[PDB]
């Protein structure tokens, strides 16, 4: 309900968690993603997009900050603020829009984030092994983790 944890040994397992998470996404959800470069934040997003029914490739949006995908069952607003110091962008319309936001490196703009979010931390744990921790902030995300673990 408040925290969930997984360990994965390949990118497909990481996408599989994200795929399932997307079944419980609702308009206005904001998911944050943290971890090293190469940890798997964008890989997670690729599986999340599969879960929403998006067929086109979902690649790292590092050099545009934001990428929109509208063909899924819910609009996906994929963000990476790694390069924000070089970018105003009005991320607020997306955060409180009718889609779902996945925000890589979100803590770099902590003060612009909505107070409530689902925080996803991807930690390296050996070669192709990752440890993924969901931390729910807000009743909505406690609700979401409730459903996810029940159907997990
Ligand atoms: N268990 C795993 N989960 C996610 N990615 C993995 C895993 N094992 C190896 N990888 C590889 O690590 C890289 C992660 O890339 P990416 O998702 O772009 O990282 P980030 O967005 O966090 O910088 C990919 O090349 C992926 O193939
Ligand atoms: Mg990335």
């Amino acid at each position: 309900m408040k925290q969930l944890k997984w360990r994965t040994v390949n990118p497909e397992e990481t996408k599989a968690i994200a795929k399932l998470t997307a079944a419980f996404a609702k308009p206005g959800d904001v998911l944050t993603l943290e971890g090293d470069l190469g940890a798997g934040k964008t890989t997670f997003t690729k599986g999340f997009a599969e879960g929403l029914g998006i067929t086109r490739i979902v690649n790292s949006p590092t050099f545009t900050i934001i990428k929109e995908y509208n063909d899924g069952v819910l609009p996906l607003y994929h963000m990476d603020v790694y390069r924000m110091e070089d970018e105003d962008l009005g991320l607020d319309e997306y955060f409180h829009g009718q889609g779902v936001c996945l925000v890589e490196w979100a803590h770099l703009i902590e003060e612009q984030l909505p107070q409530e979010r689902l925080q996803i931390v991807i930690k390296r744990a050996g070669d192709d092994e990752r440890e993924i921790t969901f931390t729910a902030v807000g009743n909505r995300y406690e609700m979401l983790c409730e459903e996810l673990s029940r159907h997990d």
